[PDB]
């Protein structure tokens, strides 16, 4: 359940952590970036699997804040990913996914893959652990990227940062993408940004 990362991962993200300092913002790019391509995945897959999308009918990224728990979640219903592979794909090896830790503390990666069960990845950056989700399938099918946001990190729980950001890194991606917000007699639902 308890993994090291390869010593090439460790100096990835000293060197993203060191040569981004000025563009942070760049994480929600690389997210965004990685969901569309999952999405692409099982899109692919669904050409010559009909069954491939059972656990979830819709092809889309969600985006939602939750200050007083200090989270940043990004959705996607693509491929997901097994066990294995987010052991793989995590831990060892464009800024990509690490760029991550620009933003936060801690990194959680729940994902659900058709073959395999709702798994849930973390880390601090200092070592990794990978579980079986015990609250089950509730993704259906894809990943859900959670970031414990540091303290200087706050303002991208202000749901006009991330529309912002959203928008410019929205603008490739061939799928829609929603931000969970607020409207006025002040109800929440979700947003399209592209
Ligand atoms: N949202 C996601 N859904 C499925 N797989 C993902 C997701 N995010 C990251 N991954 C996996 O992590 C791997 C490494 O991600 P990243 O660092 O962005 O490099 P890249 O996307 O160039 O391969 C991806 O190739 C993919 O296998
Ligand atoms: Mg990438």
């Amino acid at each position: 359940e308890k993994f090291a990362f390869q010593a090439e991962v460790n100096r990835m993200m000293k060197l993203i952590i060191n040569s981004l300092y000025k563009n942070k913002e760049i994480f929600l790019r690389e997210l965004i970036s990685n969901a569309s391509d999952a999405l692409d995945k099982i899109r692919l897959i669904s050409l010559t699997d009909e069954n491939a999308l059972a656990g979830n009918e819709e092809l889309t990224v969600k985006i939602k804040c939750d200050k007083e728990k200090n989270l940043l979640h990004v959705t996607d219903t693509g491929v997901g990913m097994t066990r294995e592979e987010l052991v793989k794909n995590l831990g060892t090896i464009g800024v990509g996914f690490y760029s991550a830790f620009l933003v936060a503390d801690k990194v959680i990666v729940t994902s659900k893959h058709n073959n395999d069960t709702q798994h849930i990845w973390e880390s601090d950056s200092n070592e990794f652990s990978v579980i079986a989700d015990p609250r089950g399938n509730t993704l259906g099918r894809g990943t859900t990227i959670t970031l414990v946001l540091k303290e200087e990190a706050s303002d991208y729980l202000e749901l006009d940062t991330i529309k912002n950001l959203v928008k410019k890194y929205s603008q490739f991606i061939n799928f829609p993408i929603y931000v969970w917000s607020s409207k006025t007699k002040t109800v929440w639902d979700w947003e399209l940004m592209n």
